[PDB]
């Protein structure tokens, strides 16, 4: 259920604040390894349910192994000086934050360098990656976007999960979701990208989506986005779910896109 | 006061373009006959009703008069809610238009020189609100409307990160507070329209400020353009330049660059 994922409290140091909100809290942390040496980590706090449901999601996380979705360290019990539980997720820290804060950066002269094209086209490669590993497991992500990536330290993206304009239609109107909902979510991500951190649709409220949509309205070809770059990710917008591609086939068609241009 | 009231019967409303907790399409009847595309924006507290100082406002706004400043055709009262009647602008407002340029089936890529020329606007807007002694107090690329001819002027449909520290720790306004505003604005067209402060929470922005922090140069602006908007964030207000130098350094710069 939980062993050989707990970790005893006292292998945890927690620093400083990385982000805060309302999907808890996450702060740095040294955490011992039974190595014997510390690592780096972040550790992401935040309710009866909400407890049992925090478990749940380190459950089927617990066992999640590929270099494009994000490692799971570990979870912790904190006991509040009440005796309540106090859930606690570790996770590898990553100096260079989620892709999101990056894609904005990299517009800014003392951030990152300016990502090429190529560059852009590798981080949804990592993603439709680690997307199709998680999709072959059958595991609905739900929350797919440029702000739940995070970028590893060999600047290779990993998928996570710390917004009805990511949502598809289809699950707009009926709360379902498939594995192509999670399709729908990665043409949102890669417009992030190749928008370098724009927010979906410019102009449009968030109360007018299910409408926008149902008009047959998709999100614009980015400025300078290449013909084809574009077509794989309209081909996450159609609105059949059947009629997306798979995980699997979107990441063949970014991956021989990517070793077409110099 | 009255002589700047409109009668409701010469204004027809149409649909929604925004609200807040509202600015709807319309008609307005002009002396001259014809018929004119307006906004209509309807505001207030009734258990006392400043409106007596607000009616202010819209007198001492509705007689200034320079192409880089919204023109307001007058107000309507209907029993009792005040609506506000301004021309129509197809073009919307500048903040969703620089996001739109960079999307194709929007306006087309802007080049510097023309996103210069929407600076020069609000400097010539704001020098000459600033030289009639006003106070805008929320100035920023969204407050900014484009007109038929492509131009930019200030407005206030009526946002810690474009209002400056001494008005953050204080409550001061002061014209140098709005220059402050005006370099964010700045910021705001170099980027076409990024957030400010990317990476920075609202929370942490007076701590921001205060250790010496500022916005960062964009991707592809001028040294002499940062040099010129980071001189609307120096930390105290005395050593900020006026509306009127701004003016003259973006017009310099702008007629430096080629054609
Ligand atoms: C300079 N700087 C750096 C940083 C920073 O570094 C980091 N390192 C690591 N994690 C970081 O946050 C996190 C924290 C938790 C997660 N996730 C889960 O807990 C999780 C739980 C249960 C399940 N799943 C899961 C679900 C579906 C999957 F398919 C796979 C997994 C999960 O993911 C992902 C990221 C950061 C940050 C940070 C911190 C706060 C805000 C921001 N914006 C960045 C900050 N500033
Ligand atoms: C495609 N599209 C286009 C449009 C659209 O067109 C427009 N035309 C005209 N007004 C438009 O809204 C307005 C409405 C009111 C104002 N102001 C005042 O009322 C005002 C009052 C009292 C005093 N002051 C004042 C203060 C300081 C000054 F220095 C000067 C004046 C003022 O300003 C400015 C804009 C639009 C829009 C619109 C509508 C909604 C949302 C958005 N985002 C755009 C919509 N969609």
């Amino acid at each position: 259920k939980l062993e050989d994922v707990v970790i005893d409290r006292n292998l945890l140091i927690l620093g400083k604040i990385l982000g805060e909100g309302e999907f808890g809290s996450v702060m740095e942390g040294n955490l011992k390894q039974e190595d014997g040496t510390s690592l780096k980590v972040a550790v992401k706090t935040m309710s009866q349910r909400e407890i049992e449901e925090f478990l749940s999601e380190a459950a089927c996380m617990k066992d999640f192994s590929h270099p494009n979705v994000i490692r799971l360290l570990g979870v912790c019990i904190e006991m509040s000086s009440q005796g309540i539980p106090k859930p606690m997720v570790i996770l590898p820290f990553m100096k260079y934050g989620d892709l999101h804060t990056y894609l904005l950066y990299s517009r800014l002269e003392t951030g990152p360098k300016h990502i090429p094209l190529q560059t852009l086209l590798k981080f949804m490669v990592d993603i439709a990656l680690g997307m199709e590993y998680l999709s072959n497991r059958n595991f609905l992500h739900r929350d797919l976007a440029a702000r739940n990536c995070m970028l590893r330290d060999d600047m290779t993206v990993c998928v996570a999960d710390f917004p009805v304009k990511w949502i598809a239609i289809e699950s707009l109107a009926d709360r379902v979701y498939t594995s192509k909902s999670d399709v729908w979510a990665f043409g949102v991500t890669m417009w992030e990208i190749a928008t370098r951190g724009m927010t979906p649709y410019p102009g449009v409220q968030n109360h007018e989506m299910y409408d926008y949509l149902l008009h047959g309205h998709r999100l614009k070809q980015p400025e300078d986005c290449l013909d084809e770059l574009y077509e794989i990710m309209y081909s996450c917008w159609r609105t059949d779910p059947l009629d997306r591609p798979t995980f699997s086939v979107l990441r063949l068609q970014l991956e021989k896109l990517l070793e077409s241009l110099p």
